[PDB]
């Protein structure tokens, strides 16, 4: 029943997923002044050389680029993590206008969009088991601002017209996610949740300080996707973000400065 509108949007989710009002929900505002620099945090290790993408899917909430995670390829480790987490998919959240779209905010600043690279902890054997553990996932979040084009994003933007409506899929091989990363891997980190139903409190969040630039034409093409399936009234896929949730007892740590 869940989505992003007036009647089924974030404000409604708690009725099917009571965890929505939990103790470690995401996203949050990142208060850059009360985030603690932690000199014991390691550099983040992002090893995407051997990433193998499989498909791209419109699931009626976002589009997901999925990876073959059957071998030890495309791993995130280091930083705040105690193990090897394996890339399984990425997706974005974005707005109807360039002034909103990100789920995390930085001193209340909303970026145009946010990229989520989702990884699961290899100690749990697969993604489906990992999501039922408190340290099962690590999600790398990267903000998008509108400015220069991101060349490495263009393959994704070009396939969107083939997956316009909810339930459509496309073969999407050999996409290199290193093309979506900014220069610096300086990050903030905190314990939280999936930002969509089922809202499971299983994520270590690593949010990069440095946004990537994408062009207005690139983000306009995200906005041409649809929430609805083929043959229903057209509902543009925009404003698929959850707003900041209460930090509650939590500390956000910074890897820098
Ligand atoms: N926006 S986010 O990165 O926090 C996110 C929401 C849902 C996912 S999941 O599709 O991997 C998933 C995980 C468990 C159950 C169902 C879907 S990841
Ligand atoms: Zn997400």
């Amino acid at each position: 029943h869940w989505g992003y509108g007036k009647h089924n949007g974030p404000e409604h989710w708690h009725k099917d997923f009571p965890i929505a009002k939990g103790e470690r929900q995401s996203p949050v505002d990142i208060d850059t002044h009360t985030a603690k620099y932690d000199p014991s945090l390691k550099p983040l290790s992002v090893s995407y050389d051997q990433a193998t993408s499989l498909r791209i899917l419109n699931n009626g909430h976002a589009f997901n680029v999925e990876f073959d995670d059957s071998q030890d390829k495309a791993v995130l480790k280091g930083g705040p993590l105690d193990g090897t987490y394996r890339l399984i998919q990425f997706h974005f959240h974005w707005g109807s206008l360039d002034g909103q779209g990100s789920e995390h905010t930085v001193d209340k600043k909303k970026y145009a969009a946010e990229l989520h690279l989702v990884h699961w902890n290899t100690k749990y054997g697969d993604f489906g088991k990992a999501v039922q553990q408190p340290d099962g996932l690590a999600v790398l979040g990267i903000f998008l601002k509108v400015g220069s084009a991101k060349p490495g994003l263009q393959k994704v933007v070009d396939v969107l017209d083939s997956i316009k409506t909810k339930g459509k899929s496309a073969d999407f091989t050999n996409f290199d996610p290193r093309g979506l990363l900014p220069e610096s891997l300086d990050y903030w980190t905190y314990p939280g949740s999936l930002t969509t139903p089922p809202l499971l409190e299983c994520v270590t969040w690593i949010v990069l300080k440095e946004p990537i630039s994408v062009s207005s034409e690139q983000v306009l093409k995200f906005r041409k996707l649809n929430f609805n399936g083929e043959g229903e009234p057209e509902e543009l896929m925009v404003d698929n973000w959850r707003p900041a949730q209460p930090l509650k007892n939590r500390q956000i740590k910074a890897s820098f400065k």
